[PDB]
């Protein structure tokens, strides 16, 4: 009949949509909830008998495995999950079984090891999770059966050593060399880096496999993975940027319930994932699901279903699985690695599990979660029931199950063998002027047909003047650094919100076609010799998504996935860069000295007081300045454009991986006075310190100066206007142009020019408070005491925020300081 | 044929959202782009094809766009589905003429303010003016209801509009000394607000009020949520009252670009039915002009919709088309009547367009230039909806010309009411009994609770020590925190874990190891001996794993009720870097910027013990570079007594200030660190203190020729050592407040060793790190009489906060110590 014919249309859809809610995914059975005509079982259905309908769907739905995917918009990738769901599936080969048996007795022989041989390893404890091993090694082989070339993993804690044996290869003498509290982080091996090779077992093929370091700051690693992997896509001209659509570097990105759920930067992350920025090709997501978060319950912790929830933002398919199914394990991460290859989007794998050990050394987790503990003090180990029901279905004989046992004893006995024997051992940057004229003319070079918008034809047109006449403003300066990098054969990578344009209407590094709306980029011009052969540069210019996290996690990743680019990430202004804090702190500041990774990534933070309000005015320089210590960043604030082009080009061209911050305009990218003359970049190099033109060029007198003001930026033009003025030759400005470190020898050498000075201040528009002043007051006499002591500050007062909100208190302020420094 | 129906009415529900005509622009060109006998046959609740063909494409394919079969609640999507798929009697005349006197609001304000101010076009609402007459609807339903109060958090984008259109705050006070091509105009766009708002067809009248926020998009996010939180704890209404009606309602507006590239956004959303956080549902609106800045949407997010983030906590959808203002009203009720049924959040995605640029002087066609085509060709929202209604013939040209001349009065009032505005211009201490009472309550167990195992000696030495003394840290905090609530104070204490504490030292919430019901003593102490409430609560939460939307909140639930306790705990005070948006925006400088007050507390652990850079560094002074007079407290007590001194002052003072408590980890069980019943009975908080020997013993002061300052756990090391050595050439002072530093308290201290001939700061913190930075700056200014001349004993300078291996830390730690007695 056409009415039972109607409820067997809806009970499909019914187990396609909804079937994951009643799926058998929780090893500890905790939700009892969970789960609570025969004549017309048996009749045809368009043509099947509706007994093996129902049978395909319990089987595809409502077995180990819970598939949410009819959110997905995409119709297509809808009906390439539901055929391959959807099929009476042929169980594993006895060689499979075996293979995932043997992965899963190197995974507890490792974790019983660890936990045996040493005190306080407990809390980093991968007992109830162990099937993550096998599932790891299904995704990696599969990648390498796609023939992809790297798969890049990131990670916590939780199981790190063990993926470092049993995933990446890495030999036990070089895990545990020189291995080390109820509480924090371990060695620092639980952090560091990684690389290996992967080669298949039952394939020909080889993937290169590496582990990316991270903080204990869970998920904060998640966009530096990103970047890391597409700098290598971008290397392997894979992907996006790439000749093929391969991708072939793939991001495998593991996680906690808790983090997963509570962390904003994986939303800011999986909204990277089709971005043409930022995009990876698709990450294979594994989220280590123990149903816990330290002592904290998932109810606590999220306000949905599952802990994966946030992974539908951008439609990826979720696959919830049974930990104490290898086979289902495995499966799924096969067809995550098929659906990935096919799509190029995000899938999500949520395995259910559970934490053997506390989240503490010393915890009985049962004070929080006693029924929780009593269920797990039931559980036999996921290898024992995986050899049990090998024997069970009769897939493996009494003799290859005791081998299997002698292979995990071998195992054990092998780990504590190898860590025994361990243990008894135990540049000019200057450039010609046909190369400043190259990159004007490249402004003017138009696409055949291209219309240029009546507003930034102007543009092009002074930039031409400019390299042909000088007067060069900062916006150019900055395209000669680059476009010159580019000619002599760099990568360089641009982002940042709206720096296509610039957030001051200022840079046009990439124009758009007044009727078509087709982008052209005047520096990938440079990327091509007059000869027409490459240079093998190229310009990679981006508007950036609205944020700060995954965004600079991700240029940061990116400079460390290509050592060889030139690196740098624009904040609209430097204020909203405390978004991205957890970055600046856990990795561009510290992961040099930290785990001995290297970045060259380029902070541009646009600064100064001129009356915008407290979250328009300052990128916090007394912070970078604080984090600071000897070669772990550059810092500067340049007051020239030729200064600023001098600066980018040493940093690319130095052989030294280190970031540099900038703090850099706003209404001085127009001030008049703020331009360079040609022979400052063809005949010049950076300046730490700079003097007064009058004094190097002009026909100043350095011996009439009683007075010396030191300071940095923009206040510099308003001093020296005031200066001109009131024609004061008793009064001398010097700027510091790098503020760390600090310019000891030119600076010295700097002020032993001016033998008649009494009285020393540094000026700053900054709170007493803030900008160089609380490091250069405590650091000036103490590096320099012949020259610093008794040096006296000029600034704004003290204040708890940036700024006054008010534009006529900070004009009364800014006259106040001016008025202070000629008094 | 019966089977192709039920696909096609799935197909319009899951679906259908993708064809609704929602872009007033119709940028995208291909968005749009079984038989005809079968569509007058009958179908199974028996209906004509052609009629359930109508109602989807009614529902579904029109001006608004329903996505909800995300949903995983049946009675939710059931619930949409019925007040949806119906036929909609188009609204009375008297409702078309409301809704456009709301749109002739919303344009004469914007029409003078972009004609009397210059610098005002990056802030116009010029484009989107139909989200005044949708946050009517919003607000005249929560009157309806009957509830208390709508709390709006909103960007830049149309405040001063929501100012006077919705909060009703009179243009005198909008416009009140009000003063340039970027950043922010005036402070009236960050500046907090309250009204009433009086139902036009209705006898009820709501609370509206709206919150102060940074530039910093979307941050505001979660401290209207606290805020809000707090507001609902007060009139004893939602999930810690006595109601289910959670009367005060958020109202939260965003941007399309912030709303799917903030991770706030998903933080906060992650809060929606979380006991300690739920708030009822919050309405989202969303103004959605297609742009972000100069950024297309492809550039902005990995999906179809700027809303798709909602999809986390299976929040119903609404696509709604911003040139139907009738729609707009109609899905602003329709989410209104969701929040009430279901207390879940209802997001409205409000597509319309951003008719000037992303600054001023900007020409918007240099990076948009077919976006900027279209919108020169649109005519404006209020004359397209009464060109709509005399073409629709619902209302004659009378009406649309006396439409017009209420817009022209509107536009006419403004200029007016601004030019005629323009011509005018504590002992803290508390008895033995109460002590005791606290301790007794550890053991005062509900009937049948059975204790774990290694809870129960906990609770039997809290009763020890509330008698007998020798009390340690976690048992002093919660003496503070019960004792207060004994006196009738709201104590509201939550981090991540914080119930057990990370260093199983709290045991705040015990739970029963048969049942797993929880049990909360401090609870006890809100009944009086008589058994009289004193008027005091104890909420404490385990947090969800957020810094940012956690942190947040907790400074919006302060702000919400001045009168509570709030304290908030990090796992590790390393983690707290991931809310330094919430530190530098809210906490540290709401007070200067906005007159906007905060008395929370951050419990940040923090002591140098081998456990990695991201296990030993709260970044004392990042919190000190922050500090101004008057703006925060920040602490490092060594005592148990002197931290529940502190935080009874706190709590007790009359003032709304942020404190930042640098609390300890194994100090906590350091057998030196406890404190005498004395300590707790007939003391106070003491800013600076000395070594007991002189102050209790038989030390001798004049013997003293080195003076060591410092703070927190290394105290107990440099006393152990000095105790070993027998050197009483060496004394050792405390800086228990670090800011603001206790300048008399301090010199009076040090007057005491006349014979001091060399002063040193010690501190365990690199020496770019801790009190040094602004101590060795500011002591020898303060205090040049006694700290010229101040050195430094400290760990290296380091870009991270410590070593990474333990082994390195104990080397460390030796050598500050044999430099200070070398
Ligand atoms: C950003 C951040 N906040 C807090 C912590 C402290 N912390 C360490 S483990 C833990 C609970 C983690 O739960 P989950 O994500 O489910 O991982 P699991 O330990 O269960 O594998 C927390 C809150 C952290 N390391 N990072
Ligand atoms: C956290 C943060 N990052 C960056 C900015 C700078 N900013 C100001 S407006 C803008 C674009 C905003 O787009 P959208 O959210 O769609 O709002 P709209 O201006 O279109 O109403 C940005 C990036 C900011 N204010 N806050
Ligand atoms: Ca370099
Ligand atoms: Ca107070
Ligand atoms: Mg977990
Ligand atoms: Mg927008």
């Amino acid at each position: 009949i056409e009415d039972k014919n109607a409820r067997v249309i809806e009970l499909i859809a019914a187990y396609r949509n909804r079937g994951h809610l009643m799926a058998d995914i929780d090893p500890l059975r905790l939700d009892n909830t969970r789960f609570r005509t025969l004549w017309d079982l048996d009749r045809e259905f368009k043509r099947k008998k509706l007994r093996d309908i129902l049978s395909v769907l319990r089987d595809a739905y409502c077995r180990h495995v819970g598939v949410e995917y009819t959110h997905i918009l995409e119709p297509e990738q809808q009906r390439w999950i539901q055929e391959r769901v959807e099929t009476k599936h042929d169980k594993p080969t006895v060689a499979e079984q075996k293979y995932i048996l043997s992965k899963l007795n190197a995974a507890e022989a490792f974790e019983t090891f660890l936990q045996t041989k040493y005190v306080g390893q407990k809390r980093f404890s991968l007992e109830g999770a162990e099937t993550v091993i096998p599932m790891m090694d299904a995704v990696i082989d599969q990648c390498a059966e796609h023939g992809l070339d790297e798969v890049v993993i990131a990670m916590p804690h939780r199981g790190r050593l063990n993926v470092l044996a049993n995933i990446v290869g890495k030999p036990y003498s070089q895990i545990f060399s020189e291995f080390e509290q109820a509480h924090g982080s371990g060695d620092v091996k639980y952090h560091l880096g990684a690389t290996g090779t992967y080669i298949q077992m039952f394939g020909d093929n080889d993937i290169e496999v590496s582990l990316t370091a991270n903080p204990s700051h869970l998920e904060a690693v998640d966009p530096v993975l990103e970047g890391l992997v597409r700098a290598k896509q971008d290397l392997l001209d894979t992907g996006e940027e790439g000749s093929d659509n391969r991708f072939s570097v793939v991001p495998l990105m593991l996680h906690g319930d808790a983090a997963f759920a509570g962390q904003g930067v994986v939303a800011e992350t999986l909204n990277l994932a089709l971005l043409r920025g930022y995009r990876t090709g698709g990450t294979i997501h594994i989220v280590v699901n123990n149903q816990i978060g330290f002592t904290t319950a998932p109810t606590d912790s999220r306000s949905s279903e599952y802990c994966t929830d946030v992974a539908k933002m951008i439609g990826a398919p979720i696959f919830h699985v049974n930990g104490d199914d290898p086979e289902a394990c495995a499966w799924v991460a096969r067809l995550a690695v098929d659906f990935r290859q096919a799509f190029k989007k995000d899938v999500v794998i949520d395995m259910l599990c559970y934490r053997r050990r506390g989240a503490n050394e010393g915890d009985d987790p049962s004070m929080t979660q006693p029924y929780m503990y009593d269920v797990i003090d039931t559980k036999r180990g996921s290898r024992k029931a995986y050899t049990e029901a090998l024997i069970g279905r009769g897939d493996i004989s009494m003799k290859e199950a005791e081998d299997a046992l002698r292979d995990y004893q071998g195992q054990l006995e092998r780990v504590f063998n190898e860590v025994r024997e361990l243990e008894k051992h135990e540049l000019a940057t200057a450039v010609d002027k046909a190369m400043l004229q190259r990159i004007g003319d490249a402004h003017l070079a138009l696409p055949e047909g291209f219309t240029v918008h009546p507003r930034v034809r102007p543009v092009l047109e002074k930039r031409r003047e400019m390299a042909y006449e000088g007067r060069i403003d900062w916006a150019f300066a900055e395209l000669l650094a680059l476009g010159s990098l580019i000619a002599e054969g760099k990568l360089v990578r641009l982002s940042g919100q709206d720096t296509q344009r610039g957030t001051f209407t200022q840079r046009h590094a990439v124009i758009v076609d007044r009727k078509t709306g087709e982008e052209f980029t005047p520096l990938q011009l440079l990327a091509t010799n007059p000869d027409g052969t490459p240079t093998g540069g190229k310009f990679l210019v981006y508007n950036s998504a609205l944020s700060e996290f995954a965004a600079v996690g991700f240029e940061y990743g990116y400079s460390v996935g290509n050592p060889d680019a030139m690196v740098l990430w624009e904040a609209q202004f430097g204020d909203f860069v405390n978004g991205a804090q957890s970055i600046i702190d856990e990795f561009i500041s510290s992961g040099e000295a930290k785990w001995g990774q290297l970045s060259d990534v380029v902070l541009l933070l646009p600064h100064g007081h001129e009356g915008q309000g407290p979250d328009h005015t300052s990128g916090r320089i007394e912070r970078f300045l604080q984090l600071w210590a000897e070669g772990s960043m550059t810092i500067a604030m340049p007051s020239t454009p030729a200064n600023y082009f001098h600066l980018l080009r040493r940093h690319g061209k130095d052989g030294i991986q280190r970031p540099l911050i900038v703090f850099t305009p706003k209404s001085m990218l127009r001030n008049k006075a703020a331009v360079s003359d040609i022979r400052d970049f063809t005949e010049s190099k950076f300046r730490s310190v700079l003097e007064e033109p009058m004094y190097t060029d002009g026909e100043g007198d350095r011996n009439k100066v009683t007075r010396l003001l030191l300071t940095s930026g923009k206040i510099y033009y308003e001093l020296a206007a005031r200066k001109a003025k009131e024609n004061r030759e008793d009064v001398a400005i010097v700027r510091i142009e790098q503020l760390a470190p600090l310019p000891r020898r030119r600076l010295a050498e700097t002020l032993d020019r001016y033998p008649n000075v009494k009285e020393k201040f540094w000026v700053q528009e900054e709170p007493a408070n803030q900008g160089a002043w609380p490091s250069f007051g405590l650091t000036l006499p103490e590096i320099l005491p012949d020259h610093f002591t008794g040096l006296k500050r000029i600034s704004r007062r003290a204040m708890s925020a940036p700024s006054s909100g008010s534009s006529k208190v900070h004009a009364v302020e800014q006259q106040e300081i001016l008025d202070t420094a000629f008094g």
